[PDB]
């Protein structure tokens, strides 16, 4: 009739149907439910990052074409969450995310931290009947959001992203969170830079005893109070601000007041007294090889300086095959560059799992540093640096390095330097020629045309 219409956006690929429960709750609250579905992530890696744009574009399109008054989003898989939040920032109409439930991914905890979910959503397991009851009572949350006009730009403030980076830092830190939180902040009109991540990492310790290098899993947090208990603990220590409005109509502090604290005998989150590391893992490095920035998680076991000989590879398998031929030697310090894997070169910055694993399997973690304009995934006992800007496809210095060049990685200076003369670097750029875009037609052709560099979250509609 004249009731508000609530779009219910799912990202589904064929266990309860959470979307059907949301629909019945929205109807019971006096609103009109409108379920719709979106494609998502669910060689194949080259479509993953650009699927985030398809989610943001698709949901924005339906929300605006039909002009739904509010949004409930069920991203399902964790990898569908960023594009879901970007669509909310574009419409800026009252919206809420319902996490699918627990099944080291920190982004769902960070999204609840920012207040785009009811308390416990991100830590409640998918099995639990409490996940069903959350969706059974989401209708009144949406009606309250419409009554009090709680919009994504009211909730996703600059301080909300500060809390998100801190919580991510506390739990170990994701390098993908750099891409996604910058893009999500961009969608609500907030300028978030890689240097903002460095600032948090300098002042915030690492407290979560989590695998692969720790003892516990993120699923273990639910049994000691879940995400609300974690926020209560960080609020008690004064590390986060709880005064920000959320989708419930209350602040973070008000939301978590009624939830129980951590049990005193918990060893998943270290006390501030005894941190696993006094500063954050995530480090931003620039220098003559990555003047536009780069991203790496630094444990401290890599050492504080790595100077070595460059060996360059224009695709992932080229490195693995040169490794298997014994062209990378023990006792020598070698800096491996795997380039043309960036946003446009990949395309889509495909996550490479094999380079870091192959170096541990050969006992070279202390003799080999890894650099790329794309992404690494596994862990290495040496330097793992990605997101190097400009990428090789754009003609950055990473494309101009040659075998035999000296490269320095300094973790305290936070530079990756190509030890060649500036005149020579400019001469090499005058000889470089851009290869064609990998795809001349289709969705990847359009994505390559629009995508920004990694230091801007690879947003595709023009960084603010």
């Amino acid at each position: 009739m004249s009731k508000p219409q609530v779009g219910i956006s799912s990202v589904w690929f064929e266990l309860h149907d959470l979307s059907a429960i949301v629909r019945d709750s929205v109807h019971r609250a006096g609103l009109v439910p409108m379920r719709f579905n979106s494609v998502g992530v669910s060689k194949g890696m080259r479509y993953s990052l650009q699927s985030r744009e398809l989610i943001a574009d698709g949901i924005e399109t339906v929300m605006n074409a039909q002009w739904y008054d509010a949004n409930v989003s069920l991203p399902g898989c964790d990898k569908n969450m960023p594009g879901v939040l970007m669509a909310m920032g574009r419409t800026n109409r009252p919206s809420i995310m319902v996490y699918g439930g627990s099944i080291a991914n920190t982004l769902a905890t960070a999204i609840e931290t920012m207040g785009m979910t009811v308390p416990g959503s991100s830590s409640c397991p998918a099995d639990d009947p409490k996940k069903l009851v959350e969706c059974e009572n989401i209708g009144e949350v949406v009606k309250t959001m419409l009554r009090e006009d709680i919009k994504p730009r009211d909730v996703l403030t600059r301080q909300a992203f500060e809390n998100a980076m801190i919580v991510v830092n506390i739990l170990g830190g994701s390098t993908n969170a750099v891409l996604h939180l910058i893009a999500i902040a961009d969608s609500v009109g907030i300028k978030l830079t890689i240097d903002d991540f460095q600032a948090v990492s300098d002042k915030t310790p690492f407290l979560a005893d989590l695998k692969p290098s720790g003892k516990y899993l993120m699923n273990d947090l639910y049994n000691i109070g879940g995400t609300p208990a974690l926020l209560k603990y960080l609020l008690k220590e004064g590390l986060i601000d709880g005064s920000g409005i959320t989708v419930t109509g209350k602040t973070m502090k008000e939301n978590v007041a009624s939830w129980p604290d951590f049990p005193s005998d918990q060893d998943i989150i270290r006390p501030l007294s005894n941190p696993i590391k006094p500063s954050g893992h995530l480090q931003i490095l620039r220098g003559s090889l990555a003047p536009g920035g780069s991203v790496g998680k630094i444990t401290g076991k890599e050492g504080l300086r790595f100077e070595g000989t460059a060996k360059c590879y224009d695709y992932e398998d080229a490195f693995i095959e040169s490794l298997e031929r014994g062209e990378i030697k023990k006792g020598e310090k070698t800096v491996v560059i795997i380039r043309y894997e960036g946003p446009k070169g990949g395309p889509g910055m495909p996550e490479m799992l094999k380079p870091s694993a192959a170096i541990m399997g050969a006992g070279l973690g202390q003799d080999v540093a890894l650099l790329t304009d794309g992404r690494f995934s596994g862990g290495s006992h040496g330097f793992l640096i990605g997101h190097i800007v400009p990428e090789a496809m754009e003609g950055g210095p990473i494309a101009l390095a040659r075998d035999g060049d000296r490269i320095v990685i300094d973790a305290e200076e936070r530079v990756v330097d190509l030890e060649i003369p500036t005149e020579e670097l400019e001469k090499r750029r005058k000889e470089w020629k851009a290869p064609p875009l990998r795809y001349q037609k289709g969705t990847l052709k359009k994505y390559c045309t629009l995508v920004s560099d990694a230091s801007h979250g690879c947003v595709t509609d023009g960084p603010i």
